[PDB]
């Protein structure tokens, strides 16, 4: 199973390690694929290139 | 954040259920982010669209032994 | 540039036409690109492949109140 | 409604958040989505990473 | 590595076969990556979702004259 | 045709636009595809973002 997990820049090392882990682990319940069949990308994005309504989510912090 | 799921074809509805929460509870608890923010798309993809090593997943299938 | 829009199921043919031309505008008049260089994609994912808070658009659906 | 636009890198911090407000516009105008449901994220990709007829933009700009 | 091929609608089964291995060929020609470690996922898209100049493969289609 | 290549950083530029060329000719041989109508992006990711079996490849690398 692949997947592709986008998120805001900034993340802790731990937390991305994290997240990787979990990810793989509720593939590997759910599915019962093995651990090793489970591949995760985690894409990170800058906040000034997210927008929700139209602004940024660095503007929508600032704002 | 968003989470996009590419699988084979063939997963039971049941399964592709209980895989959106528990992508979601996995989001949640290691990233803090409120489930509610938590987005997840699951792409299906038929055996004879997705290759390893040059095949495909149908084509491997049908050469197992 | 590339633009993939991903949308629930069940658009007409006709707003999935419009917004081809109106996100091609946009681009058009923001970036300066000429509008034969703009690709749209649009992807449809059914309800119950689309999930927020942890449950597919469909559950959602089936209680809002 | 989800939106990914892959450009080339370079693009300036105007052109990038008036990208992001001109998208989220034509899709409510297009699809009635309220514009707080309308999410964009903006990928900028090198020259060099990106081919037309096999050559890079990086090359086919040179060349 | 992970190659994802978008294509029009309507190639031919030998043909998305004969993509996927050649696809594959190339990423361990040229990356040396073994073929076993090379992924290809192929999407069709109808020409009616597919825009180029803000309109979709499929009007492009109707008027090439 | 859009073919988009995600692999790991690290590559040389001999490599990307090897790479960008040979996926751009099985393109053309296998689809009769005019090599201008092959559009290439190359998305390389850091080796801590790519997870097999829940753990990084820049963990596979060092354990």
């Amino acid at each position: 199973p692949l997947i592709r997990v986008t998120l805001l820049e900034g993340r802790s090392p731990q937390e991305v390690a994290a997240l990787g882990e979990a990810l793989t682990a509720a593939a590997h319940e759910t599915l019962g694929t093995p651990v090793e069949a489970v591949r995760v990308i985690v894409e990170e994005t800058p906040p000034e290139r997210w927008f929700v309504g139209g602004r940024s989510v660095a503007e929508r912090r600032a704002s």
